[PDB]
């Protein structure tokens, strides 16, 4: 008021570091009061000190949230709820926010001009279980594994459970890592784990009686997990002008940062990573580091570190609805198709939409405009699965769900992207997924031993229902070091342009266009550099390919360049081991 900013040092308001008390009910009561006073014009700062603050489920808010690309288990146990609260900055000074149990650490809901700064999010007991191979008898298939120090397990009926505060989970798969390098072991990917038929040798030494894998040599560290992903580390819904400066998420039961329906996002020094060379842990998030579902405006993600995640560093995409019924020339019923992306809005009046022929992944050039959109809900308390959309223009009768499978992309909720000077390494699946028609720069990044392919441009309106016909994308001045040591969906080359197209031989229209790959360095042991399916306009120029033998060549695709349904190729000034490689 008489202050430009009101700054609350948290310690002046009964919230101290290293107290080991439950900070949840306190920060919750305090933010509720600061909000009930501060006007929308009013600028607020919440300030944490050097040290550790522990949050537990007790006294947390219970919100029903629908979160793109996550399990829809409700309610969510929310540690810090920033809801309908503007011009607010949470800052720390090497601050460690430590969570317990199954929680959503930080939720930013329907808030504008929120900045989060110099703060670190972690759980004490990750649902991921770290173990070390002690002995592997390849003949008998007996493996003895050592639980890491922080791990509290429980055997019942010869079954290995990992535990924390109010939770107990049996791991079903894992990722294996090289000792030391923390790389993912060559040709491993997702592997089965011996959590069935087990018995305790000695405390934290577990004998797996039926586990056969010649690759899990003594010393191998294994991140045992399930497929569960009920809550991200930071969830952002319907934000405008959101900032993250020097914020690290070290683990969460879900994605590091999941932002949806949010209009501008600025990230300098974001990390989903380990605490350095001394971190005993090999693993970070249970899913994607950073994920942006149906965002718009400008996304800047720069100078970040992403390591050891159970998925990609960044995935930027929309959701295709599937048309289930045409009511008239102007009105359709359209549906959310996937179990992990439903329950949140899809569009607003005046949004630009285009339609897609799901089976051949072909766009109709005829765009439209949403005139009306209302979710269809049989009971008050039902999640959004189904909309009734009205368009301003009338639909060509070729757009009838009873003739073929038809999808809708919202071209209005598409962000532009700057993804520069980041480091991605030692992570499961791909490095980076980009699915946006809007201009996209991917520059001066380091892809250091990603398990799968460095970059994936992929759309699909049949299985995952994730939009992404790309139209404008420069991948320049990057460094790709020994990518693709392991196979995962779509991992055909270091850079894979792989849309999911059920019927490619009958496709007439190219799905992706305007892709530029210039002045990159590829350090590789294998052959595949670029795979490209359904592209019109593909520039590959001034790139440098440097061979090494750090691992054996193995990929089924033995071609540096593999094109399927690709026109518009421009290919000059490229080299392999300093020798020119020309098309002509």
């Amino acid at each position: 008021s008489e202050f430009n900013v009101k700054i609350y040092k948290l310690s002046a308001y009964g919230i101290k570091p290293n107290s080991g008390k439950n900070t949840t009910p306190l920060l919750t009561s305090l933010l509720k009061e600061i909000k009930s006073k501060t006007s929308d014009l009013d600028k607020v700062i919440i300030q944490f000190e050097k040290g550790r603050y522990d949050f537990y489920p007790e006294g947390a808010i219970k919100r029903e949230y629908y979160i793109s690309n996550h399990d829809q288990d409700n309610p969510k146990t929310v540690g810090i709820g920033i809801e309908k609260f503007n011009n607010i900055t949470l800052i720390g000074k090497g601050t460690d926010l430590m969570f317990h149990g199954r929680m959503l650490p930080l939720a930013l809901i329907e808030s504008s001009n929120v900045k989060i700064k110099d703060l670190n999010i972690d759980f004490e007991k990750p649902q991921i279980t770290q173990v070390k191979i002690i002995s592997n008898d390849t003949t008998a298939g007996n493996i003895v594994f050592e639980t890491a120090p922080w791990v509290k397990y429980k055997l019942k009926d010869s079954t290995f459970y990992n535990t924390g505060e109010g939770w107990e989970m049996q791991p079903t798969s894992g990722i294996a890592f090289e000792n030391g390098t923390k790389h993912i072991i060559f040709n491993s990917g997702d592997i089965g784990v011996g959590t069935k038929s087990v018995s305790e040798v000695s405390p934290g030494k577990i004998m797996a009686h039926h586990w056969k894998n010649k690759k899990l040599v003594p010393g191998t560290v294994i991140a045992m997990r399930s497929w569960q992903r009920p809550a991200p580390g930071i969830f952002v819904h319907k934000g405008k002008n959101i900032s993250f400066e020097n914020v690290k998420v070290h683990y969460a039961e879900g994605m590091g940062l999941l932002a949806q329906l949010t209009e501008n996002i600025y990230m300098d020094g974001f990390g989903v990573c380990l605490r350095g060379k001394n971190d005993p842990r090999y693993f970070t998030t249970q899913a994607d580091a950073t994920h942006f579902s149906g965002c718009k405006g400008e996304i800047v993600s720069k100078n970040g570190l992403y390591e050891g995640m159970m998925d990609d560093a960044i995935n930027i995409h929309g959701t295709y609805l599937k048309i289930t019924k045409k009511l008239d020339d102007h009105t359709v019923i359209a549906n959310y198709m996937h179990e992990q992306s439903y329950g949140f809005d899809w569009g607003n009046i005046r949004d630009t939409v285009q339609f897609i022929q799901s089976k051949t992944m072909e766009l109709w050039d005829a765009k439209n405009t949403i005139a009306s959109i209302k979710p269809i809900l049989r009971n008050s308390t039902d999640p959004i699965k189904e909309f009734r959309i009205e368009f301003t223009k009338a639909l060509d009768p070729v757009i009838d769900p009873s003739k073929q499978d038809i999808g809708i992309e919202n071209l209005s909720w598409t962000p532009s992207v700057v993804f520069t000077g980041n480091t991605i390494r030692n992570n499961r699946a791909r490095g980076a997924l980009f699915s946006t028609p809007k201009p996209t720069l991917v520059a001066n990044n380091l892809f250091d031993h990603t398990s799968g392919c460095a970059i994936l441009l992929c759309g699909d309106s049949n299985g995952w229902y994730e939009t992404g016909s790309c139209r404008d994308i420069t991948i320049r001045d990057n460094k790709f070091v020994n990518a693709l040591t392991s196979m995962y969906q779509f991992t055909s080359a270091i850079i894979s342009i792989y849309p999911e197209i059920p019927d490619l031989t009958n496709q007439k229209k190219y799905f992706h266009s305007g892709i530029r790959i210039l002045n990159n360095q590829f350090d590789t042991f294998d052959q595949p550099i670029l795979y490209a399916k359904s592209v019109d306009g593909l520039v590959f120029t001034g790139n440098k390919i440097q061979t090494n033998k750090e691992y054996p060549a193995f990929h089924s695709n033995k071609k540096r360049f593999l094109f399927e349904r690709v026109i518009g190729v421009d290919f000059s000034d490229n080299k392999v081991d300093g020798k020119p490689i020309e098309m002509l």
